[PDB]
């Protein structure tokens, strides 16, 4: 009737159904070792399991942020599998009006899914059907604090895996983590945006992955942030799947950095750049963009206290990049010893600091990271970028 | 190495810090759930049990905190209260908190309402402060709320150097709210204080030397804190609002709350003359806000498709809200090139003129309140 279904060590009330999946899957809340758990019951004739995956996925460190499948049994018909119970799907997270986001903000969510993915990667394991509804929210800890698991991966498809709409167009073989990446991005910009899909419409999607049309048209041109993200996603979300960025370079990127570890960064540069040749390579690099990051002449477009107390000093070019990169390192690290009417103009530090300049050059962090590669290695920047 | 005197019983080592005047609050147990203990000197302050009884008697206040019982041993008195996570001071103070979770407005609504609760009641706080405002534990499902504390006692001058108000140097209900607009300014400015340090404090309130000098004037949100702020911590005892008084001020107002008004006003307005006090009224400050022409001072396409109609001035402030009343109100059949650069609604759609008009919504609550006493407005203003 309403009666309980056993299959322990797994066990659940079939009326209590959280939700359904594709092929007739069905998840209920159950139980377990006494703990509970959600289960979920899938069609051995439908989805197909990759035991090996997963035996492999305990053998290994845990990550906080891949969720944990606790067992799995078979019943005459079904496959049923049991998993950390959570509260929710990125879906409710961003387009829930009232969903009571708790500690975590979208970006750090966005470190938290990269990672997780980035370890799967790790193993070798690809996921092939990553979207708001496979990226779950854990239910509030003691200490309060909520994250984010991705999920259904190693559990595969019979008689095409993913879900129209984020599907990497390159699938219409083994695949490979470029597909994991490329709906990673959607995903990105699904979050940032509030809603919005890049391509960018329920029944349009598909095609227009296929064509290669995106939207992006929440991303401006003249906003800090803006810029470090679109110059990301554009890019995750590219057609050619060996121009996607690898798991672990995602996480490296500006995106993600604190305002500490930016400012920091325009510092660094800075250091490098004294003691390097104008004519030379790396400062010729720097200074490619030129005019319209530095908006003709920088000194034109900052506060008047600023161009005061720089002007004490002359040797700032205005046109030029990197004087006004040495130019904050400056202004920064003799703060203490400013006068206080500038201080107040930016301060304090790091966070008022940075913004100042990034909010006034919004192309200025985007154009300084990608024009100081060719320092990949120098032992010291393996903190910005990548080497390998 | 315990000490009893049940049904309060607490580790002397667990030590959660110290108060005024000798006192020191441990870690304890209750019935059998966790409680906060704080042993005071009897000789030092003094314990109203009347007050508390009274507050027992009556319907719990979420955000007024639960006193469980109370014990004398031969030479002290010891006291059981919710056990809480922090203070507002690391609340502000801790780079790195865990906020989680929520936000300083509705914190300092839910601080107020209380204290609300306690004038409700004729019963004033009178040492109302930072370490006296509590952020209760992650619950259930992990929402942290904030509670006020330590009432109910005294000493046998009340208050702290920083926080008390200037006629108790040479009580009521505005005591309380001064201390109440020196906390809300301490936690919007992310830890400064009006008045604003340690050792000027005191003197500067006998001066009623402020600062505030964190609200810009180009701001909205600004304009609408100050506005209110720079009231509740008034020199003049008279002058400084009711505690739920300033439960109804905009400070609090969802954007949607703030659009409805917007809106419910253009109603009021339209169909009445101008000889009327109240079109007259509202056009007082006038230039400046709409900064001399707002047409000017808006998107692209909303002035092209407000070209279309217009019948509008733009040195007019009730012709903006009209116009807000009607690109709002027929939304739906805008130009989508229209509809994109404000929207959804409402708070998309409230901020393009907030953003733009910071003395906007300001200006107009001021002018309006002519209307205090109509159906329509109780939900806006107090009586
Ligand atoms: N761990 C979980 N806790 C609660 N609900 C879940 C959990 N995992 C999946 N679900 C629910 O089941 C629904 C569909 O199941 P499934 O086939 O696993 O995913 P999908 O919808 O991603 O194809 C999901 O949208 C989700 O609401
Ligand atoms: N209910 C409570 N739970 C946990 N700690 C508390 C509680 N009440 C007070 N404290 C702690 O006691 C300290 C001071 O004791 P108290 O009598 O409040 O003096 P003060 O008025 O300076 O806070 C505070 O810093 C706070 O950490
Ligand atoms: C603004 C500023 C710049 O740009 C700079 O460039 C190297 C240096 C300084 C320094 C060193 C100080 C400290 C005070 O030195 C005063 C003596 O100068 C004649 C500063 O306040 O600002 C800058
Ligand atoms: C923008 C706008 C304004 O300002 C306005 O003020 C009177 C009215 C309207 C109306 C009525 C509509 C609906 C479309 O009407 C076109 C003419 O037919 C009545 C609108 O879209 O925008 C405004
Ligand atoms: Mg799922
Ligand atoms: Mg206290």
């Amino acid at each position: 009737e309403t009666r309980m279904v056993i299959v322990g060590k797994i066990s659940f009330c079939p009326k209590d159904v959280l939700g359904h999946g594709a092929e007739g899957t069905i998840v209920y809340k159950g139980m377990f070792d006494n703990r509970d758990v959600a289960v979920k019951r899938i069609l051995p004739e439908c989805f197909s399991f990759a035991d090996r995956e997963v035996q492999l996925l305990r053998e290994s460190d845990e990550h906080p942020n891949v969720i944990r499948y606790f067992c799995t049994e078979k019943d005459r018909q079904f496959q049923y599998i049991a998993i950390e119970l959570c509260a929710a799907t990125l879906q409710e997270y961003v387009e829930q009006k009232d969903f009571a986001h708790l500690g975590l903000e979208p970006i750090t969510l966005l470190h938290q899914t990269t990672s997780g993915l980035a370890h799967l990667h790790s193993l070798n394991i690809v996921h092939r059907d990553l979207k708001p509804h496979n990226i779950l929210l854990s239910m509030p800890n003691a200490h309060g604090r909520i994250k984010a698991m991705i999920s259904d991966f190693g559990l595969c498809k019979k008689l095409v895996p993913g879900t129209e709409g984020w599907i990497a167009p390159e699938m219409l073989d083994n695949p490979t983590y470029t597909v994991d990446i490329f709906s990673a991005g959607c995903v990105f910009y699904y979050v940032i945006s509030e809603g919005y899909h890049p391509f960018g419409k329920s029944l349009q999607r598909q095609a227009n992955i296929l064509l290669g049309a995106c939207n992006l048209d929440c991303f401006h041109s003249d906003k800090h942030e803006d810029v470090i993200a679109r110059e990301l996603i554009e890019k995750m979300i590219a057609m050619d799947p060996q121009q996607r960025p690898s798991a672990k370079h995602v996480l490296k990127h500006p995106f993600f950095w604190s305002l500490e570890k930016q400012l920091q960064f325009f510092q660094d540069v800075s250091d490098r750049i004294e003691k390097e040749a104008l004519d030379g390579p790396i400062v010729r690099q720097l200074e490619r963009g030129g005019r319209a990051v530095v908006k003709m002449d920088w000194r034109e477009n900052i506060t008047v206290p600023l161009q005061t107390d720089l002007r004490k000093f002359r040797t700032y070019k205005g046109g030029s990049v990197r004087d006004l990169l040495r130019a904050m390192r400056n202004k920064k690290h003799h703060y203490r010893e400013l006068p206080v009417e500038v201080q107040e103009t930016l301060g304090s530090i790091p966070d008022d600091f940075v913004r100042y300049f990034t909010s006034r050059f919004p192309h200025l962090l985007s154009h300084t990271y990608q024009a100081m590669e060719l320092c990949r290695h120098e032992r010291l920047f393996q903190t910005y970028y990548w080497h390998e």
